[PDB]
């Protein structure tokens, strides 16, 4: 394995573990029930992947894979042991952004089955030859579409909708999910599975950075703006 | 591949995907509630099959085996892809007829229960060899009448009671559903996988049949249906 | 195939498919909704885990593995078909006592997923060469604790605090879940993988009998629990 990979495996596993014992004692300790179900969602967010990069990190959940002519050349490490960590970590995300935007659940169940499906498409692909690979991440990528008109659609509306003085607040929730959402497959096809501009070590550490900003620090950044409903008297 | 299961794919694809169309968009301009869930949970039904439709016809999601001699001559193509479609539409089909007739919850838990395990038992069948495969096969089948006993009771039951002036309206719903439904392990058990009584290509065409019949035609007639109670006020 | 595993795997098949005649039966004869729910669920329990034990029993879901010099002489019989049982059968056992507790639905989703992250990390386990099959033993066993910190901590205290003059009820009913839960690791870690106390056969057996302790006999426990509460007039 990759110097650069095994390292960024052990770091995300011991951040993402940092942030399990922060939402674990907070979920312990919590005497509200919509702050243990906020801690419960994000403690299971760092938790599972915090297993999968322990997985990954000791040399398992991985296959390498041919590529062929209209590929990049060389091979690819596929990590299924991400895809299994995405299929339940991202709609649990979504599920806590919508919660906090106090949105309608028709709006939660077709975000979760948009995401879903993204994610499902997106390990297709990468277990598929090329041209299929390239068709499965276009599908991909337009379920990801769906996530959005959801998103910055029903859920923004109902956010700025049912909450008074915290624009603020909701555009950067809002705005900062966007950014590392729309990179994910950015850092995917920019590697082996597309073009061949850098390889699986660098591919690793630019997904663990986004990994830990999406389930760590964006977790903090909701803990945070929870207080702040809760101070203001508009979170429940 | 057969030829015209190569021909039934892409045009299961493209049906899946105008259903997918109707449905989503249907969703996208949905004001009501009720009416924003009819349409995911239907919309979902078809872009999952259509999903699994464009990998099959891609030539994926196919593996192929060996008969014995307790079974038809040659070999057996098992679409795998199609279990991972029915373990995940089948049961919102269910779904969606559970709610137009407005039965408690713990009937529509039954339902999707015996539904789930009729799909895991089939996949079973489908991967054994025989004895086993015949096995399962009966198991698969039992599952169904369970379903059959959980629909034509409570289900239509409840249907009857809380509406007025529509029996005729619930009638077809039911047997038109019932119909479909026990065409599949038929069309199953003649193919390879039992009675050698055609080969791959008439069981794809059938299938295909079923499929669009299941999922766009039924869901339209859902969907009439649901404007029929909804104009004579006993929607929701 | 070993022929006490042989015959503990036909037993147990046979032992829960009495159980699934009984809750199944319920079901169907259940006229109140938490009845309904209760032999549903329970219905589930043993009829999923009666299909793995009739896939055992006729040679299916195992898979032979060798083991290195840090594990017991000889190989390890996976069979995978037991965490496919018990990745649906035991969240559905912990929902049960958590409705029969009333307790709130936070603690529901947080010893659920406790349990299913159990089953996950016990399965990565089982498949795992040592050293890597020890560490997620380690990680399954903090999964364990978690759910016990959940059960004996809030669902214990909101059991004895919606429910008058039955704490030696509840008593029973977590000490006997208490013991056989925590038997399963201790069967597991003594049989090939990981000391090499006993081999595949004695090892089945001892599984088969916590199997049918947990979900036919204890499921009657809780039957006759909620029969209790009933004529009490405190159910629900
Ligand atoms: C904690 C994990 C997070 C936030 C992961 C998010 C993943 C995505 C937004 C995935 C995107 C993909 C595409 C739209 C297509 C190409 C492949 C994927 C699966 C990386
Ligand atoms: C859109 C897909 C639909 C409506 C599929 C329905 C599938 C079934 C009713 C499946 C039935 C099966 C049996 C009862 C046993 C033999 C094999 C199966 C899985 C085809
Ligand atoms: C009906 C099935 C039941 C009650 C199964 C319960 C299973 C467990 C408590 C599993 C425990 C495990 C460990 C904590 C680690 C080692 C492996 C497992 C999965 C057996
Ligand atoms: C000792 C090396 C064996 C390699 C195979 C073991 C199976 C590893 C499975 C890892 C799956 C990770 C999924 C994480 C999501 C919870
Ligand atoms: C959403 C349900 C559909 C399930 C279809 C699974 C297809 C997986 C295909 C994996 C690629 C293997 C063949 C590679 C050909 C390029
Ligand atoms: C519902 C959980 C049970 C899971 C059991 C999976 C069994 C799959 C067996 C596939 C057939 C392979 C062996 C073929 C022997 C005829
Ligand atoms: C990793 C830090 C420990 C995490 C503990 C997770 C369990 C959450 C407890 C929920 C409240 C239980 C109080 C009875
Ligand atoms: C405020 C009420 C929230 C209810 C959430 C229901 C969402 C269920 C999602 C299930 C997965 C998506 C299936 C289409
Ligand atoms: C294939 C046709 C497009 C399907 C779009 C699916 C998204 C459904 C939108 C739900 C309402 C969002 C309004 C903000
Ligand atoms: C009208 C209220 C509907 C509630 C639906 C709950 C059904 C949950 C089904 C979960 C799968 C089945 C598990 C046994
Ligand atoms: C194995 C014994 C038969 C089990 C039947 C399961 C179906 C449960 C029926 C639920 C009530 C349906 C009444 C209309
Ligand atoms: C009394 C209300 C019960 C509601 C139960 C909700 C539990 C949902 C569990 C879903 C799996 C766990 C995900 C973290
Ligand atoms: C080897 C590259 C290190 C990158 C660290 C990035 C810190 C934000
Ligand atoms: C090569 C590992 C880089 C670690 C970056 C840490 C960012 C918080
Ligand atoms: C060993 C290959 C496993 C593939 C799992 C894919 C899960 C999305
Ligand atoms: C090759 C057979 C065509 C079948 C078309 C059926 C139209 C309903
Ligand atoms: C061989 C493909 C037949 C297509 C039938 C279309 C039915 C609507
Ligand atoms: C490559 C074989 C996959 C089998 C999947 C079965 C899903 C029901
Ligand atoms: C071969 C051992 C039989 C064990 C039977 C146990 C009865 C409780
Ligand atoms: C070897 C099979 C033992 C069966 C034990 C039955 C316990 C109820
Ligand atoms: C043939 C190996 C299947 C492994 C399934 C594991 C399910 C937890
Ligand atoms: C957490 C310990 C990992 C040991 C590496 C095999
Ligand atoms: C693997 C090289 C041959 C592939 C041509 C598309
Ligand atoms: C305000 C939501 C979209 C912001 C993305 C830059
Ligand atoms: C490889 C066939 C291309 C499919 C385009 C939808
Ligand atoms: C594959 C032919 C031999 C099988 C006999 C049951
Ligand atoms: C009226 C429901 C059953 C009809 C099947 C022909
Ligand atoms: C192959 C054994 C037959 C099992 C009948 C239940
Ligand atoms: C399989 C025997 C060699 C393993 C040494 C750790
Ligand atoms: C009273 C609950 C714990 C009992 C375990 C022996
Ligand atoms: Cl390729
Ligand atoms: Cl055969
Ligand atoms: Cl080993």
């Amino acid at each position: 394995m990759n110097l650069l990979s095994q390292v960024s495996f052990w770091v995300g596993c011991g951040i993402l573990a940092f942030g399990s014992i922060v939402f674990g004692l907070g979920a312990w300790n919590a005497k509200r029930q919509s702050w243990e179900e906020f801690y419960i969602v994000h403690f299971t967010v760092t938790t599972v992947a915090a297993c999968a990069y322990l997985a990954m990190a000791m040399g398992q959940g991985e296959i390498t894979l041919q590529n062929t002519d209209l590929a990049a050349e060389g091979v690819r490490h596929i990590y299924w042991a991400r895809y299994c960590d995405w299929i339940v970590t991202t709609p649990l995300i979504l599920f806590s952004i919508c919660r906090l935007s106090k949105v309608r659940g028709t709006m939660i169940a077709g975000i979760i089955m948009s995401d879903v499906l993204m994610i499902i498409t997106g390990a297709i692909a990468a277990f598929s030859f090329a041209p299929e690979r390239y068709v499965w991440y276009i599908v991909s990528c337009m379920f990801e579409v769906a996530i959005f008109v959801i998103l910055l659609g029903a859920v923004r509306t109902s956010a700025m909708r049912q909450h008074y003085d915290v624009k603020n607040l909701f555009n950067l929730v809002f705005t900062v999910f966007s950014i590392y959402f729309w990179a994910y497959p950015i850092v995917w096809i920019l590697g082996q599975k597309g073009v061949g501009l850098y390889g699986t070590g660098v591919e690793s550490l630019l997904i663990m950075l986004l990994d830990i900003t999406a389930k760590v620090f964006y977790g903090f950044l909701l803990l945070r703006d929870r207080e702040t409903l809760q101070r203001m008297g508009q979170l429940s």
